[PDB]
């Protein structure tokens, strides 16, 4: 998944150019308009999370575009390119609700920094016996103590969570676990299960366990 | 509460200090200063302020742990950091933490100015007025009279405040003078009864009277 899909409105074609190169290298989806008619399309095709557009531009300026668009029940934030001549009179319109923006001339560096601000400002624990996992932080905790687990580890914790009580086969965990980029031998989730067992499954009652010939299951005996 | 608010600055590059102060004082701010943060613990105590500006680039401890140090005597102001581009990426989270801000190097005057703004209006935490028909809000100064909004000038409206607040009170024309110029005129208070008319013309209009005179005395807002 993209970090988030970002909209970019500005009637500059350079700038244009600029933010959408950063913003991709930086593993953001991006999509790009150069006025309002094309604003309003792009949005309603393709959902942005965020929106960023400079507050000049021709016939209608960026607050008449953003007024439309949340119009059309599009509420992504929004971050402005503004000018710092029209700083203390524009004030209102660029620090309401969740949005925020950035004078010119600007750096990507605070462009970057803005939108994942603003992201998190717009965002609004699973449990087995005694484990616990955040989807988020992807911390892991063992009868309340913190347990350290590579990306791998932890996408296998979660997958046996999420199915407690099934039992899942050394291919179903491999095409899960890897996303289907990886074919290769299922003794590799053979491996994976031996450290996962080794990190959380120390306790007095075995809670992961072996269907010979079929599978692994996790279920509470 | 003269100012617009108390700030001070803390940096230790002292062109900076003195830029950043003539700007804010121009601009109305009591401004204090420090140059390290010893000296910014005791400006802080001594002033008390409500917003803090610092340099995250400083010798031998950093903007962070100033702040920090701030923080733990009870000082909870809200800060503006001025902070080096580089750095955003691994510095986001102490940079934007509760109701603090920032701006990059090279920053302009305009976009201090504007962000320390938005801190203070984010960390003050509505107030409204009624008497017969005439309604005041205390903070944007709208008045409305049978529901009809009516324009009054800065001083209109003191002296409609005044005379609300104390309806039923006669006020003299000395103590009306004395409140509504704040101690700062003394001149003749044939000007009260100017005013109090341009008042009567704006919000005491037709039916029943609810500004009086009474001759030799003064003025109440009264019910007839």
């Amino acid at each position: 998944t993209p970090e988030a899909r970002v909209l970019v409105v500005d009637d500059e074609a350079n700038i244009v150019e600029l933010l959408s190169v950063s913003l991709k290298f930086q593993g953001f989806e991006v999509y790009t308009a150069t006025n309002g008619a094309q604003a309003l399309d792009r949005a309603r095709e393709t959902r942005p999370d965020a929106v960023i557009l400079d507050v000049m531009m021709p016939g209608m300026d960026g607050f008449g575009v953003l007024r439309r668009l949340r119009a059309d029940g599009i509420d992504a934030p929004a971050l402005f390119l503004t000018a710092r001549d029209s700083l203390q009179d524009k004030i209102a319109g660029l620090t309401l609700g969740g949005d925020d923006y950035v004078t010119k001339p600007f750096s990507l560096e605070e462009v970057v920094a803005r939108l994942r601000v603003i992201l998190r400002r717009a965002g609004k624990r699973l449990t087995f016996a005694d484990i616990e996992l955040d989807e988020e932080t992807h911390e892991v905790w063992k009868a309340g103590q913190p347990v350290s687990l590579s990306p791998t580890e932890f996408t296998l914790l979660r997958y046996f969570v999420i199915n407690a009580g099934t039992v899942l086969s050394k291919p179903k965990i491999l095409d899960h676990v890897w996303r289907y980029d990886f074919g290769g031998d299922v003794n590799v989730v053979e491996s994976y299960v031996s450290y996962l067992r080794r990190k959380i499954d120390t306790g007095e009652k075995r809670l992961l366990h072996t269907l010979r010939g079929v599978g692994y299951v996790l279920r509470e005996p």
